[PDB]
């Protein structure tokens, strides 16, 4: 097994790996400002889940929150034959009730960098995410793996406090950003007792001449980054969970939920350097956007702020150029049927996004998968179901008709897709399909729907189940910018063990909902 192994077809034998995670109500001080958080195991980021390609994960998730369901998603994890462990509440399970435990089981049939996060409403915005790193092949050599660097915005209160405001349609400017869970913040004016100060920059220490694999993930609520390290080059070796033909870049545009693995050679004059998130100010607002930075040190004892000169950011909300993103294991898209769908917006009780006029709104007590187990094939209109059955491919064209010009990071569950087109133009059903790239196009699981343009993503019908596709901007998802593919419904294979477990989760959730303190007040996802 190697970098040229087809991991969609072949999977190594591995070992069983077991984790207990507690979804917790916490207090943290990541940037010198003390606030509530919703965490795995009291840390933001959550604990590292590290495994090998082909391992079986067993992850016992206990919900120790008092006032929310929860449901944990393993982002970009294919979940072939483990649909009920995808962690989408209202799609592949009922929410895990307070006090209850759901044990997620799945094999990792991919390798690279990803993460896990709650998919229950906005929870991941309060810190409910962690790294999921799967060891395997890599398209370039390096001597050291520094692991993951999370890039995010960071509020100074619960995302749930500001939801009622945000749902009037404008995402609010958050108070700060974190790089790998930390940042500075100026508390030396504040009369807020929580602003205790002492927040510190993310530090990364290089040994000169050593090669470092960095694993970048944008995990913000509503944030775009263009990661750069002053006077260093990034050699990009993977996008999401798909190794790519290495290419070098001064900066790396990164949408929410996207990952890149980069190799950085520490071949610069030994000094302190700015590490730049390069918050996309055009993409979304932040109170402290220029402070989305950290410190590269070649000398650990140095406590000096770097004074390096950075590269000029492209300053866009785009993804990396399609031409740059060439998977190592080349794969082409076969004959396809085309599904076309259109993003617009409406206002009801609040601001919603629509997919062909319907905003996603799930009933947590009746997930698509329960409906499937009950042999339903017609789904509520607000479940935004697109049915798929075998031409073994689908091109899904999603069009921004909102007029907003936001670059939406579109995430597909159950599949890597193929970026056959990512265009800043109006989609024409008679002209545009011709301009698709079907021959080893970029392949990944988050890609930008360009603002005012279209994203055309192809996938194979190789994974029966009900698969959410959504904007990964947390507000947008909560605002129903989502649909779901019900793929070969009659081919979905579920174990009696897993059906029993699913039913129990739903039973406990149904036992919880009559005295819940808080109702569902978003899409559910
Ligand atoms: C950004 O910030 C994050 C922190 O949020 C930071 O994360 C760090 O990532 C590093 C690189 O990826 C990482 O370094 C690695 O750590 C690995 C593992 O850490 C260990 O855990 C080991 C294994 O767990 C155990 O299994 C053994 C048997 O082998 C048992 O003895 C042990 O009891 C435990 O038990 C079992 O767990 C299994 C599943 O794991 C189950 O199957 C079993 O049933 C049982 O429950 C252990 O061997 C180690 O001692 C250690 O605890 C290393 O393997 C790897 O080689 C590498 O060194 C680091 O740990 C992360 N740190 C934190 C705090 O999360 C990033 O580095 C930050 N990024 C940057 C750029 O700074
Ligand atoms: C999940 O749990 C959290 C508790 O952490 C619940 O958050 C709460 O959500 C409600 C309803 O949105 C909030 O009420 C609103 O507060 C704002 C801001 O002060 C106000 O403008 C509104 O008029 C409204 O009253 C409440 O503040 C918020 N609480 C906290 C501590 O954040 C959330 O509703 C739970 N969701 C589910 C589905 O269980
Ligand atoms: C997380 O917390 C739970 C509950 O305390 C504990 O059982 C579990 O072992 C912890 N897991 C890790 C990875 O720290
Ligand atoms: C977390 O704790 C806060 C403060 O005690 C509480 O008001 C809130 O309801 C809790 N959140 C959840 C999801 O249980
Ligand atoms: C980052 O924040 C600190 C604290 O306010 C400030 O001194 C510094 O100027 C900031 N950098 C900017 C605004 O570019
Ligand atoms: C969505 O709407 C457009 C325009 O009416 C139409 O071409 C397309 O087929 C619709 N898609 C679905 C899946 O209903
Ligand atoms: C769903 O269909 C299968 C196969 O016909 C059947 O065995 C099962 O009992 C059905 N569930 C229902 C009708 O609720
Ligand atoms: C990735 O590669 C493409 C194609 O060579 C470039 O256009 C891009 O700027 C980046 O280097
Ligand atoms: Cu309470
Ligand atoms: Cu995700
Ligand atoms: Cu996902
Ligand atoms: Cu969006
Ligand atoms: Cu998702």
């Amino acid at each position: 097994y190697s970098i040229d192994t087809n991991w969609y077809d072949v999977t190594p034998t591995g070992v069983t790996r077991e984790y207990w995670l507690s979804v917790e109500n916490s207090t943290i001080t990541p940037d010198g400002y003390t606030r509530s958080a919703m965490t795995f195991n009291g840390t933001v980021p959550g604990p590292a889940i590290i495994a090998d390609w082909g391992d079986n994960l067993i992850i016992h998730v206990t919900n120790n929150l008092e006032h929310n369901g929860t449901s944990i998603h393993w982002h970009g994890i294919r979940q072939l034959g483990s649909l009920e462990y995808d962690g989408v509440p209202g799609v592949t399970q009922c929410p895990i009730a307070p006090g209850d435990t759901l044990t997620y089981k799945f094999q990792v049939t991919q390798y690279g960098t990803t993460w896990y996060h709650s998919h229950f409403s906005l929870q991941y915005g309060d810190g409910l995410f962690g790294p999921l790193i799967i060891n395997g092949p890599a398209t370039a050599d390096y001597d050291e793996d520094v692991g993951v660097i999370f890039l995010q915005d960071w509020a100074h209160e619960s995302v749930f406090e500001i939801w009622d405001t945000a749902r009037l349609g404008a995402p609010p400017a958050l108070e700060n950003t974190l790089m790998n869970g930390t940042n500075t913040f100026d508390c030396s004016a504040s009369t807020d007792p929580n602003c205790v100060g002492g927040g510190k920059k993310f530090e990364l220490t290089f040994v000169e001449g050593t090669k470092y694999r960095l694993r970048l993930i944008n995990v913000g609520i509503d944030s775009h980054f263009e990661f750069a390290i002053d006077n260093h080059t990034l050699t990009v070796i993977a996008n999401d969970l798909v190794p790519i033909v290495p290419y070098t870049t001064d900066t790396l545009l990164i949408g929410i939920g996207q990952r890149y693995d980069v190799i950085v050679e520490a071949n610069a004059a030994a000094d302190n350097y700015w590490i730049r998130g390069n918050w996309g100010t055009t993409c979304s607002t932040n109170n402290e956007a220029a402070n989305a930075t950290g410190i590269l040190r070649y000398d650990s004892s140095s406590i000096a702020n770097p004074t390096s000169v950075g590269t000029t950011p492209r300053g866009t909300c785009e993804d990396e150029p399609v031409a740059s993103l060439v998977p190592h294991l080349a794969l082409d898209v076969g004959g396809y049927s085309l599904v076309d769908e259109q993003v617009s917006s409406a206002f009801t009780n609040y601001f919603t996004w629509t997919i062909n006029s319907s905003s996603l709104l799930l009933d947590w007590s009746s997930p698509t998968t329960l409906k499937i187990f009950n042999n339903e094939t017609i789904f509520p209109t607000e479940y935004n179901v697109v049915a798929l059955e075998q031409e073994e491919w689908v091109v899904y064209v999603i069009e921004d008709l909102t007029g907003f010009g936001i670059w939406h990071p579109i995430h597909l569950h159950g599949h890597d897709f193929f970026i056959v087109a990512q265009e800043t133009d109006v989609f024409n059903s008679d002209e545009s399909p011709a301009k698709f790239n079907l021959v080893n196009p970029p392949r990944r699981d988050v890609a930008a729907l360009p603002g005012n343009g279209y994203l055309a993503i192809a996938f194979k019908l190789d994974n029966p189940g009900s698969w959410l596709l959504h904007c990964h901007i947390a507000w947008h998802a909560s605002e129903g910018l989502a649909m779901q593919f019900v793929e070969s419904q009659s081919s979905i294979a579920v174990k009696m063990t897993d059906t029993a477990i699913f039913e129990d989760t739903c039973a406990n959730w149904n036992a919880y909902t009559p005295t819940q303190l808080f109702a569902e007040d978003d899409s559910g996802i």
